[PDB]
């Protein structure tokens, strides 16, 4: 653990910039060679040429729901090896953490699975595990998107304490959505940020106001924009409406979520969120179980799922459950979509989520001091090499 | 001649040239500016005349390419004098900063085009009134489905002989200089091109049209965008619409697509003004679309062959809430653009003048301080109140003070 490494013949990112300089390595975390050179030695115990690719901090996907078979929000004999193997594939495509999410569910699934998933630092087993998404089932009715409509529920009875009493203790959770109209959702809000949960709002058919009062009462992300919310109105501008909005908190960068898999949103939507508020701008998969599999049906949470193409609908509707595409590809299809730097792509899928999760000085980042989690890319943006604690734990086929 | 013409000089004044106020004279002769280095250089002549202009801004004037009247006067009916409504209008709106515009018609049946189109040619600015650009066509060929305040029974399509439909029923279009129609109407291909052939500008509006459809019509020639989100589909993240054009990749490479925003407060929200600034600063125009009771407070009056209702700060087609136009001056549209938005001063000022002026090919002579360029320019406080206007360096309107 005590060596040092050093990678040389790469372009990082640094400060939203691609900069040809070297990384160096020690203990799982970036060091200033400044420093090192003046405390200790000037010379690695290991040098690793990257031929001039691309090295970029790992990317983190906070909402992801399964995939290759396994459904996070089952309750199975062995609910932690669906999750390592999930956390071991996504390793392929460049992913070093992510937020498992459960979806809509009866109280016993929580009770059953919530305590199976705790955080888990990333390592040669797979990416880490930063906590849970449970995304519903305190949402709208009218916008439930794919979430069965059985098992929606509402907080107006004892607020918090329903919210306990559904998924049991929260000390594995990270992240909650819910649709801020709900009744009493101020007094929810407020006690899960207290708790430092994440509160994201979605599934909400909330307009801009309700929006921003939630925001003043501690939500700080939006789930997967422009799905599963009303639509932008010139005169009801609704939840897209946040991206512009003047009456935050000062300083306050509000994060959105977006599915960059090129059947959730056309490119006019990525386009139109990246220029209006670029900061904010955060990709996750919404991967469903079928993720890896192809064509057939498969289950999420407590409905089933018809993939046919490269599309997941709700069996018998046309309603989208979620994602079929890995976080690479959606990285590259944003890059492409908007036509934006490879740097804001990167920052996306990486950098952004972390800043959310104020994980910025650990994760996210080549920064000194931060986690060596990072990827090799070429000019492309293809995964050639995926990196935790400054180890090689991927390499493409190549 | 350039050898005979008094040399003007306003000082103390901060220009808006370049995209910034620059604390710089503006010099002037013949009506138009001129760089003082070369004046200087090649003919060793200073001004003959200095004006100290307080400190204030200076800017170009502003261009209205959507007025449909004001002051009582409707531009779309068959009056005994049109031309005396039109002056009137264009000596009005000189306080509210505007130097040219263009007068604009609604959906109307062809004898009022024929009658009126005519009476209603180009004329250059002067202390009558802002200058004259040319007609403003919105309608009657555009989609029922968003037909907005204009009459269903006036409507009209293209599919039976296109451009011969077009010819028509405006008449001859010598005095035309912007059409709006829906380009999901049959044949408007060939409409467009024959219009651009013309020199008439093209704009979509009042259209159930898709992007590719709207796209579809900038390759065929189309070039403005009429008050973005009102009377269109809305924008939907699997189908974008006409909102979808600030985005596109996919239109002819180093034109600019311009579209008009409604910026008084009752149109569209903050919101909707950021979100198209943002995606597309470099396209938008302000324009008042100000109905003929634009200046006469509350009451009932006329927008063409509906009635209008004016109740609040808001003007309603009578018996229904479907908005007929607005109330708002241009320089009330600027000051809330500027507000609504926060933008700079610079990019509110080039929404009423610059991109207007670009739109119709003007940039050289309009919408700009830039040597050579006509004289017409405001004088704004910091505020952005219009204390005074200019046209071709004479000065044309002052406030009271
Ligand atoms: N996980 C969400 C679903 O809950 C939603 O149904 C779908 C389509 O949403 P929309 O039709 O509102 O764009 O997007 C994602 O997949
Ligand atoms: N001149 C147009 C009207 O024709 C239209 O009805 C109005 C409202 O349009 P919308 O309700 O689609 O926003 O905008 C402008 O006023
Ligand atoms: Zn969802
Ligand atoms: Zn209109």
């Amino acid at each position: 653990g005590a060596r040092v490494l050093q990678f040389t013949n790469c372009r990082i990112l640094r400060g939203g910039k691609l900069l040809r300089e070297d990384l160096w390595v020690r203990g799982g975390r970036i060091l200033d060679p400044e420093k090192l050179f003046f405390e200790e030695r000037r010379v690695a115990d290991e040098r690793r040429d990257c031929g001039g690719r691309i090295l970029a901090p790992g990317f983190i996907d906070v909402q992801i729901n399964g995939g290759f078979g396994v459904d996070f929000s089952q309750a199975t004999e062995d609910v932690g090896s669906g999750v390592a193997l999930v956390a071991r594939r996504i390793l392929s495509h460049g992913v070093t953490s992510f937020c498992p999410t459960l979806v809509t569910s009866p109280p016993e699934v929580y009770h059953k699975v919530v305590p199976q998933i705790p955080v888990k630092s990333g390592g040669p087993h797979g990416a880490g595990v930063l906590g849970l998404h449970l995304e519903g089932p305190f949402i709208s009715r009218e916008k439930r998107g794919a979430h069965p409509e059985a098992h929606l529920r509402s907080f107006e009875a004892d607020a918090f304490q329903d919210l306990l009493a559904t998924y049991g203790p929260l000390d594995n959770v990270r992240i909650v959505t819910l649709a801020p109209e709900l009744g009493r959702s101020h007094e929810v809000i407020r006690a899960l940020t207290a708790r430092g949960i994440c509160v994201s709002l979605g599934h909400s058919v909330a307009d801009l106001r309700a929006a921003e009062d939630a925001v003043w009462s501690g939500a700080t992300f939006i789930t997967h924009l422009f799905n599963a919310m009303l639509p932008f109105h010139h005169r009801d501008p609704g939840i897209v409406g946040l991206l512009t909005s003047d009456r935050l908190p000062a300083g306050r960068c509000i994060f959105y979520g977006m599915i960059a898999d090129g059947t959730h949103t056309n490119p006019a939507a990525l386009r139109i969120a990246h220029r209006a508020h670029p900061q904010g701008l955060v990709l996750v998969t919404d991967a469903i179980p079928a993720l890896g599999l192809g064509n057939g049906r498969h289950t999420l949470g407590q409905q089933e799922v018809e993939v046919d193409g490269l599309t997941a609908y709700v069996a018998g509707t046309k309603t989208l459950s979620g994602s079929i595409a890995p976080m690479d590809v959606c990285v590259r299809h944003f890059l492409q979509a908007t036509g934006c730097s490879m740097e804001s792509a990167l920052e996306a899928a990486s950098l952004h989520p972390a800043q959310l999760l104020g994980l910025e000085k650990s994760k996210g980042t080549l920064d000194f001091g931060a986690d060596a989690d990072f990827v090799v890319l070429d000019d492309s943006l293809h995964v050639q090499a995926t990196y935790i604690s400054g180890e090689l734990v991927w390499q493409a086929d190549a």
